[PDB]
């Protein structure tokens, strides 16, 4: 077997808990052998921990990089009913994302038999007040040595009352946007584009392109140049107009079962892989009373292969990248020979004209998937 | 013999959407309405020779007569002042007669079942003070009450760090009572519910302030007529809005915090004015293929739309139900000519495909054109 190394694992909630556990058994164990540090963020756990299961698997991924988290309950008023939770808990991805930090890029998986030809990776990046009266609100800006005092007037209050707010962005901010936008363009060889308003804030997001291109002359040009790729920014409606004219394949920095979130944190070596849809409580319910469910685990399976392409290139383990690569081989290729799940055949021949005999239920799908991995994995080595 | 419409303010536009404009009124207007018009030009060339004067002129022509319908203009830019010899940069038409006349802007776009996807109107609420932070100091933001009290200081941020960048913004009681009278008073119309989002929890004075406006404006004014509708208003956040709209069947205005089929329409607060519009510009690729003698294929749905809701409103307001009947009629003339297989190239090219579309798949302009006259007078020959 693989000797694959320290990974963090997260299991969740519900029917993504099942087709979790479902991933690992007949896909990942019984080919690669790691150094696991599981953690269960189920809602009774996190609940008889008070969270603490969270805090711990958040900075046990910051200590060994790499992270694959399984969709977990977030509390409301019925689910703390439902569960008697001691407190309605924030949500363990909010934890999770306020201790490691980092940019969120989501890209989908596109099979070339599924309605919509290379993916778009999309990555995105206060006081507020009352005012009784009528009133001025300024917003002023005082440097530290006290040269200058610059005030702007942001309303002139005659008619009434209203409310009113002020935001900030520091640099360092906005550098770490830039630096793992440019490693995410590196890492996957497609080019990158910036949109913005740009015109309508006209200082606001000028900084963000200035920035950008600061970055990418100072570190990142050669790079670029030295993998047929590049850097461009561009403007929100131009992007949207390139965009639906062109072949895919680009980093844009501003079905669900195909959705793929991955957190990327700034200094380049952390990274957290899941999948970008939900408990699927309904299906859940549906398994609850014995029915047949038919969920897609292709996100949840490309948030366990990312995960596993990073640790292997932390690794310089080059056995553990062919899996990965073998394993999103085997999900794109028995996607497009005809075996996929429900919700792709109603993307396909719409919801009111899918037979059963266009797809499989939940388990079939997973023993295809094995058939196809360990045929793939015989065959291709 | 005709139907007596009433007084509606007419706005002419540019290019491609004043040649569909002038064919929307000759041969689907004109032949069955009499109208007391108040046409105004506002094409580049009269702003320019009346100083923008016509915009104004017209504004005020909308916020007398309630009723206003207009063309697509062109807004001009530093390409559109050299092309023009433009004496000035105007501003933008929707920009003044939107300054002029208040109110809230909802988009509406028309679905036919053909089409890849009940229709969602969605109203939309810009002037924000942003400027660069060079380098370390204290960003605050303060608030001084005109009767001389206390000066209340919040800070925004402290760089100790670096440089940075900062903005504020700000929203008038009597701008959030517009958009939430406008609002219900959409709803009302359309006789669908009504639903608000906003980051209530995040900015919790700011969207606050929005939830609580539009929650007190609808217990002492609304509620009562809209359980005398079978309908309501809902807040709501802002994911969970969206998982609600993006799994029902359609029909509902939200508020929030293709081009040819888009329909645009300004409704004041009052409730007696409405102004209506195509979503889009001039088309101006349409418009040069027009100019060098080519064959061109513009959707005419969303002007027309505009004037179907514009004499939809001024029949509602006159009691003019046969003026009502023929809008009506015309609207489902549109539709139905799409769903029977007559459509533009842009309609074309949603069902089979940009680089598959066929000619005999679509008509040009003055083909579909004809075909909306034809199966209108039908229409209204069997009513
Ligand atoms: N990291 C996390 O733990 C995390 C993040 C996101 C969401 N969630 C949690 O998920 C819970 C419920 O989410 P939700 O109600 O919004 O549903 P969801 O999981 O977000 O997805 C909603 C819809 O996705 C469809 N679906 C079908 N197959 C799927 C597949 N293989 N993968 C993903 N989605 C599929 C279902 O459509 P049908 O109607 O046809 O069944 C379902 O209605 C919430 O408590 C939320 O907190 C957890
Ligand atoms: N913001 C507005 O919509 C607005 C308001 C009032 C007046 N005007 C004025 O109208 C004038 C003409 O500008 P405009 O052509 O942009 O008006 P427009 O009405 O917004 O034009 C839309 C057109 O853009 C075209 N297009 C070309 N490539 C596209 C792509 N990759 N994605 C999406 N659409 C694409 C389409 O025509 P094809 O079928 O040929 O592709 C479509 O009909 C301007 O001077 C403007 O000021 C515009
Ligand atoms: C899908 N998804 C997110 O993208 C997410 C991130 C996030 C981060 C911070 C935060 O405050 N929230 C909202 C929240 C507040 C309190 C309790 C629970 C959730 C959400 N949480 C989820 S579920
Ligand atoms: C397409 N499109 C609009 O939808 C639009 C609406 C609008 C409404 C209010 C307003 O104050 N403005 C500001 C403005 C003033 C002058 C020139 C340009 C913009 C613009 N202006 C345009 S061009």
């Amino acid at each position: 077997k693989i000797s694959g190394g320290s990974v963090v694992e997260m299991q969740g909630d519900e029917m993504t808990r099942i087709i979790w556990e479902l991933i690992k058994e007949k896909l990942i164990f019984p080919y690669v052998e790691l150094d696991l540090h599981s953690y269960d963020l189920g809602i009774e756990n996190r609940d008889a921990t008070n969270d603490q299961v969270t805090k711990d698997a958040a900075e046990a991924i910051k200590k060994h990089n790499v992270g694959v988290k399984c969709a977990t309950i977030t509390p409301d008023e019925k689910r703390v009913e439902e569960f008697k939770l001691k407190q309605m808990w924030k949500s363990p991805n909010g934890t999770i994302r306020n201790i490691l930090g980092g940019t969120v890029f989501r890209e989908a998986i596109i099979c070339k038999n599924i309605p919509r030809v290379k993916p778009i990776i999309i990555g995105h990046h206060a006081t507020d007040f009352v005012v009784p009266g009528p009133g001025k609100v300024e917003i002023t800006y005082t440097p530290s040595d006290g040269t200058q005092k610059v005030t702007y007037l942001v309303h002139n209050f005659e008619e009434g009352g209203g409310v009113a707010m002020g935001m900030y962005n520091q640099d360092k901010s906005i550098e770490d946007f830039a630096h793992s936008s440019f490693q995410m363009a590196l890492s996957k060889g497609w080019p990158l584009y910036l949109s913005t308003k740009n015109t309508i804030l006209k200082k606001y997001d000028g900084r963000f392109k200035d920035i950008f291109q600061e970055i990418y002359d100072k570190q990142y040009k050669s790079q670029f140049e030295a993998q047929k790729i590049w850097y461009e920014h561009r403007l929100i409606d131009d992007m949207v107009a390139q965009a639906m004219k062109s072949e895919g394949g680009f980093i844009w920095a501003c079905s669900l079962g195909m959705m793929t979130s991955v957190l990327v944190c700034p200094d380049g070596k952390t990274v957290e892989a899941e999948a970008a849809h939900g408990t699927v409580t309904r299906h859940y319910r549906m398994y609850q009373k014995g029915q047949e469910t038919s969920t897609n685990p292709i996100a949840s399976i490309f948030a366990w292969t990312r995960g596993l392409a990073h640790r292997a290139k932390l690794d310089n383990n080059k056995e553990l990248a062919f899996f990965a690569n073998a394993l999103e081989e085997v999900s794109i290729e028995t996607i497009e020979a005809g075996f996929m799940t429900k919700d792709l055949a109603a993307c396909i021949k719409g919801l009111p004209n899918v037979q059963r005999s266009d797809y499989l239920n939940t388990f079939e799908f997973m023993d295809k998937l094995g058939e196809n991995l360990k045929i793939k994995l015989a065959q291709a080595k």
